[PDB]
C-alpha cells in the first residue's frame, strides 16, 4: 500500500546526555526549537505526507458528510442566574463557537450577551474562563487564541452589554474572583519573559502572581496580593467565601489533588486591597486537598481528602482550628467517590457521587450533612450544575454514550423537590435503541479488577470480527465517564465498530488508591491495565488486533503510544493526540513541571530508572519476530499547543520513521499531522473539530481496509 516516502531528517549524533550513568542519545533534540527554519522544513515535510493519505479514500468525505449532518444538532448548556438574570450558552448546531445568551427571566425572550464568532473567521478565538462580579452586573471574561493556554481577560457591563476598556495581560492558569464591593477582581499572571508569548513558545512558566485589578484602572495600577519567589512553582488561586467576607487562596504545587489554604478577613485588611494581605495560614502544607464548599460565619465546609481518599466533608473553624477539632459532617463512603459538592439555597449542600464510574446527584441538610433527597438519572454523567448560595434552584445536565442528554431543573422553593426536564433535544439519524451499553471488570496483570464499559449494536456476534476502538486515558486522577460522541457512533453504526472505555488506573474512578495505583513507580500499571482491556476485548471475541484501533490524547498520548512499544502486536492502529513523548525532557517547558507529581522527573535516579523503561520517546525498537510489525501510527498535535509542545510529537514521529519505517517488514504507516492555529484542543472550533475526527476516522477506515455502512 505505501505510496510515499519519509522525509529526511538529520540525526545529531553529537547529541548525548548522562543520566546518572546513562548515556542517552537524542538525535532530533534540534526538533524542539519550534522557530528554526530546520523545524519548520520539519513540520511543512511530514505534512505533506499526511493529509494526502487522509484524503485519498472515498471514506474521508462520506465521514466528514455524515459527521456533518449528525453534529448539527442545537447544543445548550446549563442556565445560570446572575443577579436579576439568566445565562446560558447555546449552539445552533455548526456555529465555531458557543455563544453566550441572556434573559430577564426564565421565560423571557433571550438575547446574544456574548458571540465568539465574530473575533475571527476561522473560529480560533475562544472564552477561557469567566467570572461575574457578586451583583451579577459586570462580567470579565478569559480570551485564548489559536488555542494556547494564555489568556487576554476583557470585561463588559451586563446592562447593554458595553464593552469596558479594562484589558488584562499575561493571564495563564487563572483564577477569576470578585470582591462583593464590586470594586475589582483577583487573576494571576507571569512575569514577562524574552521571546515569545503565543502558545507557539517552549519557555517554562514560573513565579505565577496573584494580583487585584481595580475596574476602571489600566493594569500598570493593579496590586500584588501574593507571590512566592522562592517557591518558583507554586500557584496561588484566590476565591472569596459566600459571604464575601474572606479571601480564600489556594496554593498548588503540582498536579496532586492537594493545597496549602490560607485566608484574608478583609475587614481586617487596614486600608482595603493595598498590597500583600495579611494572610493568615490555616492550612500551610500540601497534605490534603482542601475544596471550599460554603462557610457560615467562622464554620467553613471543605470537601477534602485528608485521611479519606473516596473524599468527605469537613467543618473547620477558624476560631478554632486544630485538625483534632474538625467535624466530620459527610463521612467518607466504603467505596464511591464524592466528585464534587455545591452549596444552594442558603441550607442545601448538593452531593454529586461516582459509583463505579455512573453518577449519582443528591440533596443534603448543610446543618447535619444528612441525606434529604437522591435525584434519580440513568446511568451516564453529571456534567453541567449551577446553583449558589444565594439561588433558590439548580440545573443540572445529564449526558451518556448514547443520547446527548438532558437539562433538569429544580426549583428549591418548593416542599416537594421535583426535578423537571428544561432542556432535551434528539439526534435524529442515531436511534438510541439499536444499541448498548455494558459494564464488565476484567483483571488485569496483577488481578486488580479494572471497569471498561462496552458500547455496540445489539445482537451481534461475538465472534472476533468487529473493527474496535479503545480509548483510555489513566492519570493525575481523572475520572472517565460516559460522555456524548457523535463522532464514536458513527464508527459504531457507519464502520460497524465496537466503542470501549477502559477505567485504567492513575484515574479518580476509586479515588485517591486508583490515583496512586498509576503514578511515579506504578505508572507501568497504567499500561498494563490498558493492554489487558484490549486482549479481554480479543478474548471474548468483540474485535481482533488487526482490527483493533487505540486512542487517548496527552497524558492518553502517551498510554497510547507506550503501548505500541510495548505490544505492537496487540493492536492494528494507534491514534496519539498531544502526547507526551519525551518522559526524560517534558518537564522543561512550559507548564510541564507540574506533572512530575505522576510521573517523577528525569533529575532524580530513582525516578529516572521508572522513566526510561516506558518514555515512547526512548523505547521504539524493531518488534524482534519476523511476522510482527508496528501497527499503523497516527499523531495529531499543533503548532500553539503550549500544555503539550509539539516537539515530544516531531521527535518521537522522527524516531518512528528512522527505527521502524526504514525496516522492510513495516508496512503500516508511520505519520503525523501538525495543525496550525490551533492547540491543546481547549476551544478548538467546530470546523477543525470536524476535520480531526474525519482524519482520524479515515485514517483507520484505510489502515483496517473498513468498508463504509451507509
Ligand atoms: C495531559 N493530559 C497533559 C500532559 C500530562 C498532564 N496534562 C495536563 O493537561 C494536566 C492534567 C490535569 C491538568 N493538567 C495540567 O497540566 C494543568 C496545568 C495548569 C495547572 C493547574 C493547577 C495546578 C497545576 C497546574
Amino acid at each position: 500500500m505505501l505510496s510515499f516516502q519519509y522525509p529526511d531528517v538529520y540525526r545529531d549524533e553529537t547529541a548525548i546526555q548522562d543520566y546518572h550513568g546513562h548515556k542517552v542519545c537524542d538525535p532530533y533534540a534540534w526538533l524542539e526549537d519550534p522557530d528554526s527554519e530546520q523545524t519548520k522544513a520539519f513540520v511543512e515535510a511530514q505534512n505533506k505526507i499526511t493529509v494526502p493519505f487522509l484524503e485519498q479514500c472515498p471514506i474521508r468525505g462520506l465521514y466528514k458528510e455524515r459527521m456533518t449532518e449528525l453534529y448539527d444538532y442545537p447544543k445548550y448548556s446549563c442556565h445560570f442566574k446572575k443577579g436579576k438574570r439568566y445565562f446560558y450558552f447555546y449552539n445552533t448546531g455548526l456555529q465555531n463557537q458557543r455563544v453566550l445568551y441572556v434573559q430577564d427571566s426564565l421565560e423571557g425572550e433571550a438575547r446574544v450577551f456574548l458571540d465568539p464568532n465574530i473575533l475571527s473567521d476561522d473560529g480560533t478565538v475562544a472564552l477561557r474562563g469567566y467570572a461575574f462580579s457578586e451583583d451579577g452586573e459586570y462580567f470579565a471574561y478569559g480570551l485564548s487564541a489559536s488555542g494556547s493556554d494564555w489568556v487576554t481577560i476583557k470585561f463588559m457591563k451586563v446592562d447593554g452589554a458595553k464593552e469596558l476598556p479594562d484589558v488584562l495581560e499575561r493571564v495563564k492558569f487563572s483564577c477569576m474572583a470578585w470582591t462583593h464591593d464590586g470594586k475589582g477582581m483577583f487573576y494571576n499572571a507571569y512575569p514577562q519573559q524574552d521571546g515569545k508569548s503565543d502558545g507557539t513558545e517552549t519557555s517554562t512558566n514560573l513565579h505565577q502572581k496573584l494580583y487585584y485589578h481595580v475596574l476602571g484602572t489600566d493594569q500598570s495600577e493593579d496590586i500584588l496580593c501574593a507571590e512566592f519567589p522562592d517557591e518558583p512553582k507554586w500557584m496561588g488561586g484566590a476565591e472569596l467565601s459566600d459571604d464575601g467576607r474572606y479571601v480564600l487562596l489556594s496554593i498548588r504545587e503540582g498536579c496532586d489533588p492537594v493545597n496549602r489554604l490560607w485566608y484574608c478577613d478583609l475587614q481586617q485588611e487596614s486600608n482595603g486591597i493595598t498590597g500583600i494581605l495579611k494572610w493568615v495560614k490555616l492550612i500551610d502544607n500540601f497534605e490534603g486537598e482542601y475544596d471550599y464548599v460554603t462557610n457560615e460565619g467562622t464554620v467553613f465546609t471543605f470537601k477534602t481528602n485528608r485521611h479519606s481518599p473516596n473524599y468527605r466533608l469537613i467543618n473547620i473553624d477558624f476560631t478554632d482550628p486544630e485538625e483534632s477539632k474538625w467535624k466530620v459532617l459527610v463521612p467518607e463512603h466504603e467505596k464511591d467517590v464524592l466528585e464534587w459538592v455545591a452549596c444552594v439555597r442558603s441550607n442545601f449542600l448538593v452531593l454529586c457521587y461516582l459509583h463505579d464510574v455512573k453518577n449519582t446527584l443528591q440533596l443534603h441538610d448543610l446543618a447535619t450533612g444528612a441525606l434529604l433527597k437522591i435525584f434519580p438519572l440513568e446511568v451516564g454523567s453529571v456534567v453541567g450544575y449551577s446553583g449558589q448560595k444565594k439561588d433558590t434552584e439548580i440545573f443540572y445536565q445529564f449526558t451518556s454514550f448514547l443520547s446527548p442528554g438532558i437539562i433538569y431543573h429544580c426549583d428549591l422553593t418548593k416542599e416537594e423537590l421535583e426535578p423537571r426536564v428544561f432542556r432535551e433535544v434528539t439526534v435524529k439519524g442515531i436511534d438510541a435503541s439499536d444499541y448498548q451499553t455494558v459494564q464488565i471488570f476484567y483483571p488485569s496483570k496483577d488481578g486488580t479488577k479494572i471497569p471498561m464499559f462496552i458500547v455496540h449494536k445489539k445482537g451481534i456476534k461475538l465472534d472476533g470480527s468487529h473493527p474496535a476502538f479503545l480509548y483510555g486515558y489513566g492519570g493525575f486522577n481523572i475520572s472517565i465517564t460516559p460522555n456524548y460522541s457523535v463522532s464514536r457512533l458513527i464508527f459504531v453504526r457507519h464502520m460497524g465498530g465496537v466503542l470501549a472505555v477502559a477505567n485504567i488506573r492513575g484515574g479518580g474512578e476509586y479515588g485517591e488508591t486508583w490515583h496512586k495505583g498509576g503514578i511515579l513507580a506504578n505508572k507501568q500499571n497504567c499500561f498494563d491495565d490498558f493492554q489487558c482491556a484490549a486482549e479481554y476485548l480479543i478474548k471474548e471475541g468483540y474485535t481482533s488486533p488487526k482490527r483493533l484501533t487505540i486512542n487517548g490524547g496527552s497524558n492518553g498520548g502517551l498510554l497510547v503510544a507506550t503501548c505500541a512499544n510495548q505490544r505492537p502486536d496487540l493492536f492494528g492502529c494507534v491514534i496519539a493526540q498531544v502526547g507526551v513523548m519525551d518522559m526524560l525532557k517534558f518537564h522543561k517547558y512550559t507548564i510541564g513541571h507540574a506533572w512530575t507529581t505522576d510521573y517523577g522527573c528525569s533529575d532524580s535516579k530513582q525516578h529516572f530508572e521508572w522513566l526510561i523503561k516506558y518514555s515512547p520517546l526512548h523505547n521504539v525498537k524493531l518488534p524482534e519476530a519476523d511476522d510482527i510489525q508496528y501497527p499503523s501510527m497516527l499523531l495529531l498535535t499543533a503548532d500553539h499547543d503550549d500544555r503539550v509542545v509539539p516537539l515530544h510529537s516531531l521527535k518521537f514521529i522522527a524516531t518512528l520513521q528512522y527505527i521502524v519505517g526504514r525496516s522492510r517488514k513495516q508496512n503500516n504507516p508511520l505519520l503525523i499531522h501538525v495543525d496550525t492555529k490551533a492547540g491543546h484542543g481547549a476551544g478548538k472550533p467546530t470546523a477543525k473539530v470536524i476535520e480531526e475526527v474525519s482524519d482520524m476516522f479515515a485514517f483507520i477506515a484505510r489502515c483496517l481496509n473498513i468498508d463504509w455502512i451507509p
